[PDB]
């Protein structure tokens, strides 16, 4: 008579934690949604085999209109799962569907997995130097967004590093990558000249995070925003003021210019 | 060869992903460290059990000066693991290892797992919100530190929520409690007198997450301060302006006061 929400993790079937796998064998029902992300390294049939379950993927509308008449009315006198990719509540309107079971009278738990937003440690990035996140969204028709611009200025400003989750168009398998997350915001930056993002903004990309050799790349947009970093998902951050610590890793782990290390402080 | 980082997760010892696990059982060494934080919801016997590895544990010292010596070597000839608790490289000096694993010509992986930095998605409060990260530290002697105090001012001015670490003893097991970290955050406000922390300031305590069964709670300081949250570790949270969404979550899921729909919304 419960409800799982469970992580799957980053890359693959294997970043669940043993955790959410010991449970998730002993569900029910078993259902899932893969529009949230991309776990690039694995399918269903792989997530399937692991658990032991079929699996019912659910779309955004299903979810988001009718998870009360799809998952809870199951909650009741089974225990169902709910799996989603990286960590089910971290940048997600996931949260929200805890109110719903509740407000049903369904008792649900969570599950964490490896998450995106932990992720950025491997970049050599202070984690707690990380401000504002924000998400370059893909322009639709006449409509261009612009929001994630001012959120790496007002980082930069006070030092602080900016995550920048990119677009996800599921259903026609579209991922924004760090390449056109770069020609997107020189745009913006072309209309606001804001001094924020340019041809001279150092940035750091992450591709694949969770993979055994992801690809974390560092330097200047001139010299990034053309090179390949393999297939999605990717992220892209741009620095804030960099310790020396962090631009040395960024040099001797991510491939960035040795003129990174003059911190400028 | 290799050495490979695995995070640990949360709390207990199911907490480390199936990757993790696999990758940790097939290693020759396995080193890990609990000075950064402990898992609270297990036992070195039982990580030890479940890993079915014999696990040397590292002192700081041991890692900051001397990783180079004790857990690089190995690496040479044998595939090396190397735990922590939570997501590798989390921890501000850890990413640094990886530069003297390269210098001395040893390949290594992040396997990673569930971070406090993720996991408080759990409290409703939306990822891309935060702001910067602190860590209240105790007063000693003559040294009287209230940065913290500044980082939550910053971000709250800006409508971020700020992630605030309590101070904690790994090998004396001690603890800051959130009601600590509430009577000094007090203690602050008094002598800075910025009006940032008060009785009428609005926060989150997250304990025990990772297990099946967190404490969640929400509400004002005058409140909270004196109220038992539980075995430690306990995380505090300071938010920024509420989405009206955030807000019905802790109402709904962490038992806050109705008022804070009209008062910090
Ligand atoms: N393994 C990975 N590598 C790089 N970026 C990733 C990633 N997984 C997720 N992302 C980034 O995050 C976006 C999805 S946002 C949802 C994040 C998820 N709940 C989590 O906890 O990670 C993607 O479009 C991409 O920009
Ligand atoms: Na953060």
């Amino acid at each position: 008579m419960v409800l799982y929400f469970i992580g799957l993790g980053l890359y693959d079937e294997r970043d669940i934690t043993v955790k959410g796998l010991e449970i998730a064998k002993k569900c029910d029902y078993v259902f899932a949604e893969f529009y949230t992300s991309l776990m690039a390294g694995t399918t269903l049939g792989r997530i399937q085999k692991l658990i032991g379950k079929e699996i019912r993927v659910l779309s955004r509308e299903d979810v988001e209109l009718n998870f009360e008449n799809i998952v809870l009315p199951l909650a009741k006198e089974n225990d169902v799962a709910f799996l989603t990719p990286g960590d089910p509540l971290v940048a997600t309107t996931h949260a929200e569907l805890r109110i719903r079971a509740k407000r049903a009278g369904v008792e649900s738990y969570v599950i964490h997995a490896p998450s995106i937003y932990s992720a950025v440690g491997i970049t050599g990035l202070h984690i707690y130097k990380f401000g504002k996140s924000a998400t370059v969204a893909y322009p639709e028709g006449n409509w261009f967004p612009t929001s994630y611009y001012d959120v790496i200025k007002e980082n930069a400003e006070r030092g602080l590093h900016t995550l920048l989750f990119l677009d996800i168009k599921a259903e026609k398998r579209m991922y924004m990558t760090a390449n056109e997350a770069m020609e997107l915001l020189l745009k913006v930056e072309d209309m606001k000249k804001g001094g924020v993002f340019t041809d001279d903004t150092m940035v750091v990309v992450l591709a694949r995070a969770g993979s055994l050799n992801p690809t974390i790349r560092a330097g200047y947009v001139k010299d990034l925003i053309r090179e390949d970093f393999g297939d999605p998902p990717h992220i892209l951050i741009v620095p804030g003021k960099l310790h020396i610590v962090e631009a040395e890793y960024l040099v001797e782990i991510a491939g960035a210019p040795r003129e990174i290390l003059r911190v400028n402080v």
